[PDB]
Protein backbone atom coordinates (compact mmCIF):
# COMPACT_ATOMS: atom_id res chain seq x y z
CA UNK A 1 0.00 0.00 0.00
CA UNK A 2 3.08 2.24 0.06
CA UNK A 3 2.58 2.46 -3.71
CA UNK A 4 -1.20 2.75 -3.51
CA UNK A 5 -3.13 5.49 -5.24
CA UNK A 6 -4.42 6.34 -1.76
CA UNK A 7 -0.96 7.59 -0.75
CA UNK A 8 -1.49 10.62 -2.99
CA UNK A 9 -4.10 11.88 -0.47
CA UNK A 10 -4.11 12.60 3.23
CA UNK A 11 -6.29 10.43 5.48
CA UNK A 12 -8.87 13.19 5.78
CA UNK A 13 -8.91 13.81 2.01
CA UNK A 14 -9.35 10.09 1.42
CA UNK A 15 -12.21 9.91 3.92
CA UNK A 16 -13.97 12.83 2.23
CA UNK A 17 -13.78 11.21 -1.20
CA UNK A 18 -14.81 7.77 0.07
CA UNK A 19 -17.83 9.28 1.79
CA UNK A 20 -19.11 10.62 -1.53
CA UNK A 21 -18.35 7.42 -3.41
CA UNK A 22 -20.24 5.44 -0.77
CA UNK A 23 -23.32 7.64 -0.34
CA UNK A 24 -24.00 9.72 -3.45
CA UNK A 25 -26.76 8.86 -5.90
CA UNK A 26 -26.03 8.50 -9.62
CA UNK A 27 -27.57 11.96 -10.12
CA UNK A 28 -25.28 13.46 -7.47
CA UNK A 29 -22.24 11.71 -8.95
CA UNK A 30 -23.04 13.05 -12.42
CA UNK A 31 -22.42 16.55 -11.07
CA UNK A 32 -18.74 15.59 -11.32
CA UNK A 33 -18.15 15.99 -15.05
CA UNK A 34 -15.84 12.98 -15.38
CA UNK A 35 -18.56 10.72 -13.97
CA UNK A 36 -21.35 11.71 -16.34
CA UNK A 37 -22.85 8.67 -17.99
CA UNK A 38 -21.99 5.06 -17.31
CA UNK A 39 -19.26 5.73 -14.71
CA UNK A 40 -21.83 7.05 -12.21
CA UNK A 41 -24.06 3.98 -12.57
CA UNK A 42 -20.98 1.77 -12.32
CA UNK A 43 -19.90 3.26 -8.99
CA UNK A 44 -23.34 2.82 -7.45
CA UNK A 45 -23.85 -0.72 -8.75
CA UNK A 46 -20.35 -1.82 -7.77
CA UNK A 47 -20.81 -0.60 -4.22
CA UNK A 48 -24.12 -2.47 -4.03
CA UNK A 49 -22.71 -5.80 -5.30
CA UNK A 50 -19.27 -5.64 -3.71
CA UNK A 51 -19.78 -3.24 -0.80
CA UNK A 52 -18.65 0.28 0.11
CA UNK A 53 -15.23 1.39 -1.04
CA UNK A 54 -12.65 1.00 1.75
CA UNK A 55 -9.89 2.71 -0.26
CA UNK A 56 -9.55 4.71 -3.46
CA UNK A 57 -7.45 2.12 -5.28
CA UNK A 58 -10.58 -0.08 -5.24
CA UNK A 59 -12.12 2.20 -7.88
CA UNK A 60 -9.86 0.49 -10.41
CA UNK A 61 -12.07 -2.58 -9.95
CA UNK A 62 -14.94 -0.67 -11.52
CA UNK A 63 -15.40 -0.78 -15.31
CA UNK A 64 -14.40 2.47 -17.07
CA UNK A 65 -11.87 3.40 -14.37
CA UNK A 66 -8.11 3.16 -14.84
CA UNK A 67 -5.30 4.53 -12.69
CA UNK A 68 -5.12 7.98 -14.31
CA UNK A 69 -8.87 8.42 -14.52
CA UNK A 70 -9.29 7.26 -10.94
CA UNK A 71 -6.86 9.96 -9.75
CA UNK A 72 -8.63 12.60 -11.79
CA UNK A 73 -12.08 11.57 -10.50
CA UNK A 74 -10.85 11.60 -6.91
CA UNK A 75 -9.27 15.02 -7.35
CA UNK A 76 -12.57 16.36 -8.66
CA UNK A 77 -14.63 14.87 -5.82
CA UNK A 78 -12.18 16.22 -3.28
CA UNK A 79 -12.72 19.80 -4.44
CA UNK A 80 -16.39 19.88 -5.37
CA UNK A 81 -18.22 17.74 -2.81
Amino acid sequence: PENALDKLFSSEQQASILHVLNTASTKELEAFRLLRGRRSINIVEHRENFGPFQNLESLMNVPLFKYKSTVQVCNSILHHH
